[PDB]
């Protein structure tokens, strides 16, 4: 008996994020989504390391869903039969029910259809959660993501101006978990279940072996870097469903950040690095104001640069020598 | 010289919190109080794991103090000859003299009076320190509790409305670092004494081996979970002593957090995920709206699953299919 | 073309800070500051373990360099032929080039000067970055300071109210990654060469073997303790570079606290402890209102006791006992 219009969404992968309204003069409608469990053997790193994925719709994150304040979710969540487990969903956006989770559980073969009302707005985290001891191993396999809740009029800097990006950006930050045999060498395994006792043993020690964004190390760089022109006003929507992390863009700023994630909450200003805290998503905006590469990354520096958790922007543009300029290139010292 | 009216306060057993006034037409008085310090060997897991604790009036965590801004709270602090260790304590709630740990080492056998003016407000860790590295063995020992100083109007939103919890729970979260032998089973000890060496060598690698809350895997769980009815507005008090933590309500929210704890800021509002840093309490209220059981949990899930840190509320009231509904049940795919 | 004024700096050690105007009625000036690279085994603590460091200025942190908004800072940063690594420098607070760190790679021999505007208000992290795993390796091993870029009408309360600081501290905390050997004893290295590949296998485990203010056990401590009167206001400016730390100071409070350390946003109010994510500083002030010895601390008591992270301060005046009075001292239990 919910009358209302009905939208189909076409989720598209991380980092994008499919098309939508900032700013809508629609009302109310029931946004219709599909997400299909994938069970898959993946390669996390530049040595040829694998991994037992769990993942929603084939990624790591899984995709980005956006709907707008008062809007209703409609998921169809499929597992199917070339699946090994049980899985479920829970959004930290909705009400009730463990997120969705105690209303989700399907075995392999089978699809629930679940609706929550998006009465919370920002960028919240959704994952699976099947019970017990399986919560953190299916999180920490991959299956996790991401959904933002916009106001109708859009974003806001909390003192009566919009705040309008160009584009958005989702990076997903997943902590990893893989053993390594007597020698040192990360092990591989035929089926998560075979890798589920010696993964548990390492998880239970809070330690991961690898931070990545966007599923591997190297994922948001090269052909794949994030991209942006001087002058625009990017979002990057930042998710770590287990784990702190602590984003950075290297010679840039958040001009505006809801760190925890909220937009009832007026942004800060002008932050070097901010704070997602595990179990969340935030969300910061920057206006690019150089050309070159950047480095976004969570800012323990070991974690970026040795563990996998770094992604580039390449941006294009004129360099503006007022804010920065090398007056003396490297010469020897007098 | 002190000439105010004087109130005793009869302390109750966490999660529970002692009776008392939100918004008060009392001006200040002196509100006395008695906390018995206990060592004593405790059961913290299903296994029977067990461990030295160190407890003030018997709990992990001690008892919830609640008192309103501008009361002097006058504590009695006793360590019973059958004690083994000097103790004393430390209130982040008060101002000088290490928050009252240099004028409060008591050997077995003796007791002490403290007086502290409670001029900020919030809620804020209490807690042993001794001195030296028996500062940290004490506190994770579980010799930790929380004060709460209200503003004598009661709770506000920051925007000028009223903020009335209908219920408040004190959930202490402790870190616990429990030694096994060679073939990996935790250890038992005759006496915190003995305890010491090794649980300091574990301490210094800042790995818990349990992160419980009320003192024991699954405290809050079955007969002695929370509790709450649709329409109810419930403020949860956390405090994390010693290491951070990240509480989340699965299928609910914070409506109103104070994550650094201290009602002199505004609440935050519509968490998904909140952050208690590490030597602090911090507060949230949330109204229910919907009946069933819900897990609080640090949102580590390795932590919440796996070490011990998650409660259950269970939830009285009718289900509201307007924010969330199974539209199809569990069927094979078609 | 640029045509401005120009003014030097004379940077002094941390944790003292080079005198400065908080409010100044001086318009933009190019402000010219001299860093040069110090490689040097250092002691770091009271047993006499010894230390790979690398420094800018000799220091752990690097010094506390304080302009305004909308100055222009220029840093020629030297490399002595003496050191053995390339270096560079990577601001913060700069905008483009990776904060300058794509700007000044310098070889043993060479120098470089860089010029930034100071577009954004706060405090800031400067470190070097000289790309790929050498990033966190430098930054771990000492190379990182701070930068403060104070509003030209002072800092404010966020409700119109100057906040005016009697002095300033700043305190800079360090991770160390100090091996051991099969014995269990630190191991000592001829240069940071042959420190490194140890060292980076410890790194990548995150747990520091010490967390160290001003670079060593008890730096801020005894005769270099730091100092206060009752009435004074002090800023206690706090950075981080690679780790996330809790700031607390025990038997106070944060009056006023930037936590995310950027005077664009109002200070929170009334702080227990607060939370500087690791790549950043913050700043607290508070007014001493109780004479005698405060710490201030990692509220990780096992960080702040066990592996180095306490200073103190020395406070003179007259103790409050409307604040806080023993009203019993130490005596058998009746
Ligand atoms: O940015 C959110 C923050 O802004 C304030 C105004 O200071 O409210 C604005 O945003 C609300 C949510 O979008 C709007 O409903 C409101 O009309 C608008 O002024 C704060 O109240 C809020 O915390
Ligand atoms: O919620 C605290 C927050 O609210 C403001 C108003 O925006 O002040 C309110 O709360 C104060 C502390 O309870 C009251 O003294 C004040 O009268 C009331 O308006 C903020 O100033 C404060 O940060
Ligand atoms: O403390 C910063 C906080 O204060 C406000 C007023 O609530 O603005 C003050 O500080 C600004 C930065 O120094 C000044 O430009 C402004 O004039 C002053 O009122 C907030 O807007 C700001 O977030
Ligand atoms: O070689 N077994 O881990
Ligand atoms: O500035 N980042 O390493
Ligand atoms: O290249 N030396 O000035
Ligand atoms: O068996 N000793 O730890
Ligand atoms: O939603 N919590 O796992
Ligand atoms: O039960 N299968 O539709
Ligand atoms: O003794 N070698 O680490
Ligand atoms: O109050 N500090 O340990
Ligand atoms: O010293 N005993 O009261
Ligand atoms: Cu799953
Ligand atoms: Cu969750
Ligand atoms: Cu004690
Ligand atoms: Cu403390
Ligand atoms: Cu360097
Ligand atoms: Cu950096």
């Amino acid at each position: 008996d919910l009358k209302l219009p009905r939208q189909k969404v076409e989720l598209v992968a991380p980092p994008f994020v499919h098309a939508h309204e900032q700013a809508t003069k629609q009302g109310p409608k029931i946004v219709e989504f599909k997400l299909t469990i994938e069970e898959k053997k993946v390669v996390i790193d530049e040595k040829g390391t694998t991994f037992q994925a769990m993942t929603f719709n084939g990624s790591m994150p899984g995709p980005l869903m956006v709907v707008h304040e008062g809007d209703y979710v409609e998921t169809t969540l499929v597992n199917p039969a070339t699946n090994t487990m049980p899985h479920n969903i829970d959004f930290h956006s909705a009400t009730g029910a463990l997120g969705g989770g105690a209303l989700t559980l399907i075995n392999p073969g089978e699809q629930v259809v679940l609706r929550w009302k998006a009465t919370k707005t920002g960028v919240f985290v959704y994952h699976c959660a099947p019970g017990g001891p399986m919560i953190p191993w299916h999180v920490v396999s991959g299956m996790n993501g991401a959904v933002m809740v916009l106001p109708r009029d859009g974003l806001n800097d909390g003192k009566g101006h919009a705040l309008k990006y160009d584009k958005v950006y989702y990076v997903g930050e997943q902590d990893m978990y893989v053993p390594r045999d007597e020698k040192g060498n990360f092990k591989s395994y035929d089926s998560p279940g075979e890798a589920f006792t010696d993964t548990e043993e390492m998880m239970k020690k809070l330690i991961p072996s690898h931070v990545v964004f966007n599923g591997k190390v190297g994922a948001l760089t090269g052909k794949n870097a994030l991209t942006a022109n001087v002058g625009e006003n990017v979002l990057i929507v930042h998710s770590q469903a287990n784990r702190d992390s602590r984003p950075h863009l290297i010679g840039g700023h958040g001009d505006y950040v809801w760190e925890t994630g909220k937009f009832g909450n007026a942004p800060e200003v002008g932050l070097e690095t901010w704070f997602i805290r595990g179990g969340s998503a935030g969300a910061a905006m920057y206006k690019f104001m150089q050309p070159g590469i950047y480095a976004y990354v969570t800012h323990n520096l070991i974690e970026a640069a040795d563990l996998c958790a770094t992604a580039h922007f390449k941006v294009e543009g004129k360099w503006n020598d007022d804010l920065m300029t090398q007056v003396k290139a490297p010469a020897e010292i007098p």
